[PDB]
């Protein structure tokens, strides 16, 4: 008979991050004997993900995996997928109610700690910072940001957010303009953190334009090839982030296991429904050339 069908859904198409994720999805399909694909929505508007899922339910797929733009917007349609007998997995949505499992490639608490310790060392434990998130509701960016700020307050009291987190991390242009604006406004701004993959690109371009790389550090999630030029020029300080092909691969792998009626085999937290690895990738001037 035909292979079972596994479909991943990214946050939005046309992104290096999600093209790399898709490579992992497709490779896992070959590895595990499932018909695996990835659909990229036209925008980050969460209803576009809902519409894709409705289409996939209609087409009777076996598993749907997804990087949610908004956990709560998707809950009703995830319930409909589960009612249809479809396995639903998320990445970047710990605690998603209606997903069989959420998969993460890093440990949230350790990841936030690493951001703060890296930032504090370069800032001497003192100064302003800002966080960019993809949106005000996207799940993981906001959990990571929460943990970062909490950790900072409990370790380095002389560091401080210059503003509330800014929902700009999915746009290079907007991230760039925001960074220019903040650098002009806040003399003590010493670091920009972006949890979305486009934000370090925009921030790094702003820092470059203002010739500010020794004053304003840039950290965040990123694809090495996208960030390489700015890393080399020193305008992006460091990527603290993971290989999204691992996420794509793990999603399709776990789907395959469930579809084969097998028990899950990482930290597997049964009651929280989270499968977690700890595969942090640091991206810096010393290793950039090894990474793309
Ligand atoms: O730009 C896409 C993205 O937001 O960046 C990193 C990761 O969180 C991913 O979902």
């Amino acid at each position: 008979a035909a292979e079972k069908v596994v479909v991943n859904i990214s946050k939005v198409d046309g992104m290096p991050w999600f093209n790399r994720m898709g490579e992992g999805v497709v490779e896992a399909g070959k590895a595990f004997g499932v018909n695996a694909s990835q659909v990229g929505p036209s925008s980050t508007d969460a209803p576009q993900q809902v519409k894709i899922i409705e289409d996939l339910i209609a087409r009777k797929v076996n598993a749907i995996t997804i990087v949610p733009n908004d956990a709560n917007v998707l809950e009703p349609v995830f319930k409909k997928a589960r009612d249809a007998g479809i396995v639903v997995l998320t990445n970047e949505s710990p605690g998603q109610p209606s997903a069989n499992w959420d998969i993460e490639i890093i440990d949230n608490e350790k990841f936030a700690a690493e951001y703060v310790e890296h930032m504090a060392k370069r800032m001497g434990g003192k100064g302003g910072y800002v966080i960019y998130v993809g949106s005000l509701t996207v799940p993981q960016h906001n959990l990571w940001a929460d943990l970062l700020v909490k950790y900072q307050k409990e370790h380095y009291p002389d560091m401080h957010e210059v503003t509330r987190r800014m929902p700009v991390a999915e746009s290079v242009d907007v991230s760039r303009r925001t960074t220019l604006d903040l650098m002009k406004t806040y003399p003590d701004l010493k670091a920009v953190v972006s949890f979305g993959s486009n934000g370090p690109i925009g921030a790094g371009r702003a820092v470059k334009e203002k010739r500010a790389k020794n004053k304003v550090a840039v950290y965040g999630m990123m694809i090495p090839s996208q960030a390489a030029s700015l890393i080399k020029s020193g305008d992006i300080t460091e990527g603290i982030t993971y290989d999204p092909a691992s996420a794509g691969y793990a999603l399709a792998a776990v789907a395959s296991t469930l579809l084969k009626g097998e028990e899950i085999k990482a930290d597997v937290d049964m009651d929280k429904r989270i499968i977690r690895f700890h595969k942090v990738l640091l991206v810096n001037k010393d290793n950039i050339d090894s990474l793309y």
